[PDB]
């Protein structure tokens, strides 16, 4: 879809034509911490459409049906089935395959993978700890899905079944998994990346790109920060120029 | 019995004006850690009562027989065993077959429902959590109900009683449940509703109405705000619709 | 439904004329740890029935709708849902409403009664310790069972369904139990009756008659003992007969 | 495939005979309680599948590849992966899509039958409790299977996905479940079957057929035995006929 | 080292002589609740190597110095240090890299398996259930050394050091194995195979040859059953000549 790009949440118009000129993949729309956190009001989303022409993101409460479909007929590219916000079902998913929108849902295993696209998911990130500028989280998320992944490709058909059932995967997903050799679909990094050192090693540990944002607004710098983390995260082995980058923050 | 409409908790005759002038079904007469909750004060319910032409309602106490008998004296249109107050018996209902008014009372899954209809309840909602502005809750009985009435109407007779004596409800209801094919009384949702997506969202789920709280009036516009929320509830699939009313809160 | 009588376990025909002879109001035929204990023979039951013109009886495999069906078509007066015969469903009873012939099942408390009743049971029984000849277990069941009577009796309406659901009962059940004043069905004596006092004790308690087992024809003059039973039985409280007639056996 | 018929276990040509003779729909062949159950001498198949026209089954163990292999290369009809035989892989099934001949395998729930349909089984049975002639248990997960494919025909789609998780079902074969409104094989009745009324029952309950058999031969008439359970499990509402054939054995 | 093939256990020499006619391509001397098991007299040793031309093995107490060098002195080809004679050190293997003759150890996982190489074992085999003629506990040991080297060849070198200290194996064995693929020894099975659709299945798992235990004398034709054990172990996806050589058994 986007893969190798980096994806910045905007709260206005202004930081959405700083991340266009950064050179971000796409842009998600928020309005902190307290109380209930849902959907943003429609006139922030329509802003932020209005102001890039970038594809641009919203997220929606898990299991609002009616925030998913509200979003959906905004004209939004992505739906961001989002597990920062206050949740609306601690049961179940929203059915993402008979939404006309792609969807990206957060996971921290090849288990919570496994069930989001069996779910209708296009996209996958990890969960991490968003807000704490902390990397752990996310980091443990990768290599969790990656070393199950990497199981899988290699693991004997008659052990399949078994292995699904200990994970509670759907048993079709593993198999598409196993004959294609990788996921279905593309995983980002997500919570967490808080220098551009960060989205490079999430880079280097075998994630499709960097969901993580929002907090480059607050540098000194904001257009700097954006940029740097948007070139760290492209050709993320050039270490010379990630420190070059990392001087001037 | 009245199904797809809107209730709302008013204080004072304005609120009533207001509400009935959104569109709302039925009004709700209310007076407020809070100490101790009992019935409202019958000169509040009869200001409510001359105020609007919709029927009135009041709360009483759980298995409080004289605060309901007073609400049956003063001519209130329908009676709500609230749990909202506090309970005056924790361990006994009131017999509402025993009395000519109508009543509505809280459930969070088929078991409290059954036992609230076989004690004569007219009337069924969640419990939710009131004052939150989260539907989680109330998503959460919703969905209870509805799973466990689908389990009954495709059962086996010869499992009816051993499910009623699992979930503590009457048999000759659940075999009335299981002819019918659904709630012998209508189920509106409660407690967590606060935006117009969230009564769209609960009507989507099943609810036959929704419960709307104090908060109605805590926005900038609540006559736009409560016009909103009856607009959402009634036709709550048109997501277009529903996001351009979302759009102007 | 002639409350006051004595019924027989029979295997034979001249078992079936002896019980007749001795006066029991009704037989039941049997045909013997012993591994599975299902229904008896087809053959077996033509045989008692052709042998008295008293009522003749039948057990069943507890859920076994086959069986049951089975005991209906051969003409059988009642059928027992018996639980001394290996049951064939641990979680669901047969749905006795829906058949014509009547039935008699076992209870031990309030609950199991009104759960057998709701079923549509015509007729009730302790189930006692049956093959011990200890009457300790049918006096415990009967002595609960009429305990939970008069609490249900003269128990405030506020207070009844909780007790069903404290209980597992149908809440219209125990509400016809208290508007009738007893039991809607006779309650009878069942397993562990020894002696011509255990049958006067049985009738003390409250019992509308005993069940005898198989031991009555083992004593050295079984007529002589299946008289004594019946003339204990019937005629409680004259106690120096009932000693007289134990002096003979 | 073979719906409504009966099953029987053969141990040589004459029992083959016997049961084609019967009406029996297909025959089982096997060699007992004590040390390791393998599959049984090829020889013994051999005869069996020469005896009679009607199709042949083998019992293999589970997650034996090599034994299943071979009933294979011998033209057996159908294998079944039986649980009765001493288990070769206790964490592991055969995936029986990748073989030519259709499986037959044993459930007790409807976890057991997804996970057993998604390994490529193409008939289900009961797993019972084979041997001891107490159908308790087939009643069991007869009941259990059904109860929790009708719950899956009335159930939310929002729902499916956790509800696999819950009892470890395939998301896929959950949902073709929920779209064809039953079973996408047949499920027999299998161990515990000793009487005609037992096979009648297990057909009132809403099984496929009846699979258990062996012990039709231990009668004093074993061909009246088997015609009985044959002429039970067909039209097993005519009670008249049950009782006439029970009453001859 | 000479992988594909078949070890027989031998007590004298005309068990050595019949499994060399049968196509064995190793032998194991061996003498017998069955109180100490030691190694076996150095004459049967002796006369077992004498009797045949393929290599000779003997067993010898777990970490027991003196025996594993006497059998050394004696002559033998491969030393078995086997957990099926009572072991002489609970807590500490043998040196093997500081002996000159080759080991053969068991192992029921990746852990085990390394910490036996590490101690310079040149072959490994499954631990199995010997006496007992079921595959189980080889079927699990081999799937379960399988899966885990699966694991290590496509396991990310960060995840390597955590994976050891995990599971008990040196960090370098492990590194070792992922650089090659493959584990640096052969894997045979052993303990449990009782047909030749045993020997199939393990070498269908992925074994390097098996081991058959004492059970080959104890058919009618022990010679007949040796070569059906040899021609399945060879060629074992040949279903129907293990089947027709089944048939001779
Ligand atoms: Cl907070
Ligand atoms: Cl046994």
């Amino acid at each position: 879809m986007q893969k190798g790009g980096v994806i910045m949440d905007v709260v206005n118009a202004e930081q959405a034509r700083i991340a266009e000129e950064a050179g971000a993949v796409a842009v998600m729309a928020l309005e902190a911490a307290g109380g209930v956190a849902r959907m943003a009001n429609p006139k922030i989303v329509e802003e932020v459409m209005n102001a890039v022409s970038i594809p641009v993101m919203a997220k929606a409460r898990i299991g609002h049906i009616t925030e998913a479909r509200v979003l959906e007929a905004m004209g939004v590219d992505y739906i961001d089935e989002s597990e920062v916000l206050t949740p609306a079902d601690e049961e179940y998913h929203l059915r993402k395959d008979q939404f006309t929108v792609p969807f990206v849902c957060g996971c921290r295993n090849l288990g919570e993978a496994a069930r989001r696209i069996g779910e209708g998911a296009a996209m996958l990130r990890t969960k991490g700890e968003p807000g704490t500028g902390n990397i752990v989280e996310a980091v443990r998320h990768m290599r969790q899905v990656n070393s199950e992944v990497s199981r899988l490709t290699v693991m004997n058909d008659d052990e399949i079944m078994t292995f699904a059932k200990d994970i509670g995967a759907p048993y079709e997903i593993l198999k598409q998994i196993k004959d294609n050799g990788r996921l279905p679909v593309v995983n980002f990094a997500a919570g967490g990346v808080a220098t551009p050192q960060d989205a490079a090693l999430m880079m280097e540990l075998g994630a499709d790109g960097v969901f993580v944002g929002s907090g480059i607004f607050k540098s000194e710098d904001p257009e700097k920060f954006a940029k740097a983390i948007v070139q760290a995260t492209t050709h993320y082995q050039d270490y010379e120029l990630i420190g070059r980058l990392a001087s001037e923050l």
